[PDB]
């Protein structure tokens, strides 16, 4: 090894990963025509679609990049928001005067409830949900650590995934069309913010693949990574070593907003629980749900003296770059209140786990207000204890969540 940097070759191809800060700078900071996502990615191609984000020519990708990222913009953000809370109010109603919970999966059932109403609509979200939680856990099935090199290889999962996408398809088929016949009515949800993009040199829309396809990608990056990073937030809050330590802290500023902004729950008093942001954001630094993230490099560049030739793979790893303790003091141990300088640093790409650059996380903002209303509403609506220990990560999946007995238990405030 160096330290810093450290190439493999493991089957065909050679990985060369980077650690530092130092190293992220060729990772998170050239372009497109000298990094590569094509190759990379190209396993999601046949679970998102034809010409569908990684899918597409450089062209057509850059702008659908585009639409997406204002389907998620803070304008449209201010407006899901609404939506965002009440589901998260009326999820937790549900539950009892006193029971145990698996965080994992109630904060897993509870964001594809929102991921459908502020991604594909009313309809779908009031009408269709059990079939389309089927749709799309079908297509998430057809994931396999095979299908990332082979993404067509005729197993049975790939035709049953490729199968359930094509009626994913015409059921928005059905939904679009409806709509393109009473353009009247106005429309609260990303599709909308599709249906109405159009791209350069043309004028006839995209169609009823294109943004199925762009929605899916949504509900995908949705269901891999918030779930997760919600789930780790209070597993490691409500653990008793951090219970004594920060939930005062926590609870707190529950209060001082609470007395400000009301009963009620608006983006503008989340976007002012600065605690709260970061007893998440640790949960990312210590347990993001993407490992690493891959380019095929282009332009080939020197790193130090270590030489990165073209047709590598190039790595970053969130779990790796962000237990440096030469960048994190207390790196082993879950510090909230690191941010609070930290958050001040000048060095760019100490913090990764939303990644950096030309390509980091369109969805940042929209996770945060997901992931900080459910813990904002179980706060005030219930006291949390921890089962057992602290979970350990469980690297058995595609995903990478906390291990599956990770449960609390809650009773009523
Ligand atoms: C805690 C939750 C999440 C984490 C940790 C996360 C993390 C990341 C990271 C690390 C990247 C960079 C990947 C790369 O370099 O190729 C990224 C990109 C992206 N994320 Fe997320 N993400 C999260 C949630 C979401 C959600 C909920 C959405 C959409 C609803 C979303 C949409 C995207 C998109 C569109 C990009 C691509 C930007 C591009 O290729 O130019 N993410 N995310
Ligand atoms: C492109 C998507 C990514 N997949 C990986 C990845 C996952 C598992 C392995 C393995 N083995 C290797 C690489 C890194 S980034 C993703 O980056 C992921 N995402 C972003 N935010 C949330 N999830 C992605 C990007 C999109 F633009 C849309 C959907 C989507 F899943």
């Amino acid at each position: 090894k160096y330290g810093d940097i450290f190439t493999m070759k493991v089957f065909g191809q050679r990985l060369t990963f980077l650690v530092g800060p130092d190293a992220h700078v060729p990772f998170f900071s050239q372009g497109d025509a000298e990094l590569s996502q094509d190759e990379p990615y190209q396993f999601s191609v046949p679970i998102f679609g034809p010409n569908v984000v990684y899918g597409a020519d450089l062209a057509h990708r850059n702008q659908q990049l585009k639409f997406i990222a204002a389907s998620l913009s803070t304008k449209a953000l201010q407006s899901y928001v609404p939506l965002i809370v009440k589901e998260a109010e009326d999820f937790f109603a549900k539950w009892d005067k006193s029971g145990t919970v698996d965080i994992r999966d109630a904060l897993a059932e509870l964001i594809i409830l929102t991921a459908s109403r502020c991604l594909m609509g009313k309809e779908i979200r009031e009408n269709l949900f059990t079939e389309v939680a089927k749709l799309y856990q079908t297509l998430d099935e057809g994931l396999l650590p095979i299908s990332v090199f082979f993404p067509y290889l005729p197993i049975p999962a790939h035709k049953r995934r490729d199968e359930a996408r094509l009626a994913m398809v015409r059921m928005f088929k059905k939904i679009i069309d409806e709509r393109r016949a009473n353009p009247e009515v106005k429309h609260n949800d990303c599709l909308q913010v599709f249906m109405d993009a159009r791209y350069r040199g043309e004028e006839q829309a995209l169609n009823d693949e294109e943004i199925t396809g762009l929605m899916i990608a949504l509900l995908f990056a949705g269901q891999h990574t918030s779930s997760v990073t919600g789930s780790w937030t209070g597993l490691l809050l409500f653990e008793a070593n951090n219970k004594k330590k920060f939930l005062p802290g926590v609870l707190e500023e529950q209060e001082e907003i609470r007395k400000e902004f009301g009963d009620e729950l608006t983006m503008e008093a989340l976007n002012k629980m600065d605690k709260l942001h970061r007893c998440v954001k640790e949960a990312l630094r210590m347990y993001p749900p993407l490992l690493f993230v891959m380019r095929k490099v282009i332009k080939p560049f020197s790193y130090k003296d270590y030489y990165v030739p073209e047709g590598d793979t190039v790595f970053v790893s969130p779990a790796l770059s962000m237990r440096v303790e030469e960048v994190f003091p207390n790196a082993d141990q879950y510090n909230p209140e690191r941010f609070v300088e930290e958050d001040k640093q000048a060095q760019k790409y100490r913090f990764v786990g939303f990644g950096a650059g030309r390509h980091g996380c369109m969805g940042e903002n929209f996770a945060y207000l997901q992931i900080k209303t459910i813990w904002s509403v179980l706060l005030r609506n219930f006291d949390i204890e921890l089962v057992g220990e602290l979970p350990k990560p469980d690297y058995t999946a595609m995903v990478v969540g906390p291990a599956h007995p990770c449960l609390l238990r809650y009773t009523r405030k």
